[PDB]
């Protein structure tokens, strides 16, 4: 208890440190946007940024080995860069809201038909979420404890018509404000989960009465936990975008891998984007019982995880798992699943600083790195009609002082962020 | 049948001329866009375009002015120009290249082995085919059954490496036997394409597909979609260089997003393609899985849907003929009908469909650019800017009259 009390003490301290770091990194962000507005900055270069990358893609156009670049002039690129500034600011606010929150939101996502719904059902030891051979979950399914809903086991279907976008409709939901959700029982879930054109979020309130609290995930007595079953990747273009959007508003990712396909391209597109903030995530490989070349399949998944996120591969004993339990509490042990359940429980409940706060430090360190790289480039370059020349030389000097100060500030802030130690437990 | 082939050769010559005329229209637009940018719309809006649609996406992330948009659209011109080149090569070729592609682990290689009734191409549960494996009749290689492996280092990129290939030029390929095939197919970082010469003597010519005696056929086993970003890109590019598509669908997933991205792009020219639903024996809800796939076919290509009996097939034939299969026999019969008998539909129609689509887009671009300049800063700038407007208006007047006339030329090519 003394170690658990030191962890809670350390966690609340680091929570305060990262909240201030987000505040000041956002202020460096705000300085960039204000500077880019008055005189455009330099984005071109001939290595790459982590978060502030400006990558232009033509829809329906695939470059096999083409130059890209497109040779857009400076002023047009900076107007597109402003969208990258807004995107990072929204992500920064998503991290700040998560840091202030004390609850841990777990995200179980992956390609279509990998077994995410079956894995969530396994975590609760009850067949609650619909599972099907054909594409099933089309609406985000969030399982919560029944305490918040006064102890009634029912489903709150968040309608999509209450807000212009999905994110705004989810944020609108409050149990005290009816008609922002429709009351449904637990038994219409097969009818609710495919209606992606009607509902944005399914608030599923249940009681984790099955299995005692010492080894139950939702009823741990320590941390409020939220379980979110995600629609499949590689199905719809908008569906993928919505899954991308959720990743920024959840604390923990459990990525479900189909053993035959290994990490697919649609899967790599998610993990690499999540890696902007999430140094560590869970990789659960289902349907491994089918594989007959297990050793070669073994090495192929790990080799891909090593590249997509080497910290997870470094800690593969706790984060890489190969389960076969499919569509509970049977007389059979199933040690593969129990080992994931213990590793998961240990991560969410004992290592708060690692499970909850590490995404903030990783993103801050990466975002500050980019602002350092951007300042360095604009410095070297700004160092390099007649009537219009006098004001162009004056404006160039007015921003070389800006990028000099912004350079100095972010080099300092990066070193300050590294002073935070989240691997205490 | 003697008369029927005379109309085929005439249309092959008629399409060849329209391709050369549209190729020149493309060059003129690219030349004009370089000296003075053109007016284009980014989103769909109304009166949308078929092939020259310009949709912008910032990679990694539920604005832009005239100059910058035209630089973006220039790369779309060269893609259409390169696509027009690949079509011109196809109308030149009297053979039919059949492309068997789809998502990873759908059964692309297994379907090729079934069409040849021979366990030739490697099959594996885990991702296997990474190099384009194309199968020819051994009569083109002096009757020698071997593998010609085209190295990738012989040319800067992959496309030029295949066109470099010549059986008479040595070391532009590497001689390999058929048994080593499991070792060459995963080396996408070393080889660009595998030339596989076999003899289709396992079944008589009346039922064989490669040795039919009527039409030269080439069977191409494709790397799986949704694996690598570059690997998917080369699959996009190979589509433009083949005459027929056999899309292999994974039954439990139906048409994935990566699948829809192939088909929708191939729909720009190919109104008809084959859909083989493999692993259908494992499906529990066969009726609902059938309906799901068919509905997706209807939206992705209605022409294939109205002929679903000839193009949409559900086969349980798998890897793991050392007994005939009725569901699979219906696939080969309909396939043989498409490549051998209905040559004008399977070989010439793609060229015509692209031309009618592209020419329709030039007309709209020319018409819209035309009226838009007709609406309207130092004194030196204005006088030069005015003359450039007059120069671009006169250009699009010529391009409008040229492509409207070429539109009628293409629509009067009667295939049936
Ligand atoms: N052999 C085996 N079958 C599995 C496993 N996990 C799921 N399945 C089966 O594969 C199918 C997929 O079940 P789901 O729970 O719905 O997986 P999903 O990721 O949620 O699929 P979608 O929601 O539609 O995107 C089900 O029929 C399961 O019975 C597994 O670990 N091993
Ligand atoms: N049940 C069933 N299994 C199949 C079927 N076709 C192939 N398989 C099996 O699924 C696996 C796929 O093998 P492949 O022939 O290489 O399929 P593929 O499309 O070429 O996969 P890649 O080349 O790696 O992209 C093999 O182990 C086959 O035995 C089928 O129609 N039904
Ligand atoms: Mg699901
Ligand atoms: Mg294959
Ligand atoms: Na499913
Ligand atoms: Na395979």
């Amino acid at each position: 208890s003394i170690s658990s009390q030191l962890s809670q003490w350390n966690y609340n301290n680091n929570r305060v440190l990262l909240k201030r770091s987000i505040l000041k990194t956002q202020a460096f962000m705000d300085q960039l946007q204000e500077e880019n507005n008055i005189r455009p900055i330099f984005i071109a270069a001939n290595e790459k940024l982590h978060v502030l990358q400006l990558n232009i893609k033509l829809d329906g156009q695939y470059n096999t080995k083409e130059k890209n670049g497109f040779n857009i002039e400076k002023k047009a690129l900076s107007k597109l860069f402003h969208s990258q500034i807004v995107s990072v600011t929204n992500h920064l606010n998503a991290l700040k809201k998560r840091v202030d929150d004390v609850s841990s939101k777990v995200f179980i996502t992956g390609d279509v038909n990998t077994g995410k719904s079956a894995l969530c059902n396994s975590l609760l030891k009850q067949r609650l979420l619909p599972e099907d051979q054909l594409p099933c979950t089309n609406v985000f399914s969030e399982i919560l404890e029944a305490r918040e809903n006064d102890g009634i086991e029912e489903v709150h279907a968040i309608p999509l018509n209450i807000a212009p976008t999905l994110k705004e409709a989810i944020d609108m939901y409050s149990i005290q404000n009816p008609k922002t959700y429709e009351i449904h029982t637990l038994k219409e879930l097969p009818d609710l989960v495919p209606q992606n054109g009607k509902y944005a979020l399914l608030k599923i309130y249940i009681k984790d009465d099955k299995r005692p609290a010492s080894t139950s995930l939702l009823r741990n007595g320590t941390v409020d936990i939220s379980l979110i079953d995600s629609p499949g990747l590689n199905m719809d273009s908008l569906q993928t975008a919505e899954v991308m959007s959720r990743q920024e508003e959840i604390d923990l990712v459990i990525f479900v891998v189909n053993a035959e396909n290994q990490l697919t391209l649609s899967a790599k597109e998610f993990i690499s984007l999540a890696s902007r903030e999430k140094k560590l995530m869970f990789f659960v490989v289902k349907k491994f019982d089918k594989i007959r070349d297990k050793q070669r399949c073994k090495e192929l998944i790990l080799k891909q995880i090593r590249d997509l996120s080497p910290e997870t591969y470094k800690r593969a004993a706790d984060f890489v798992h190969f389960v076969s339990k499919n569509g509970y509490s049977s007389s059979d042990p199933d040690p593969d699943f129990d080992s994931l359940e213990d590793s998961l429980r240990n991560f969410v409940l004992k290592k708060r600083s690692l499970s909850k706060l590490l995404p903030a430090k990783t993103y801050l360190s990466k975002l500050l790195s980019d602002i350092i790289m951007i300042s360095k480039s604009n410095m070297k370059m700004y160092s390099e009609t007649k009537k219009e020349l006098e004001n162009k030389k004056e404006s160039n000097l007015l921003s070389i002082k800006f990028f000099q100060s912004l350079y100095e500030g972010t080099v300092a802030q990066k070193l300050m962020v590294e002073e935070i130690n989240l691997d205490i437990d």
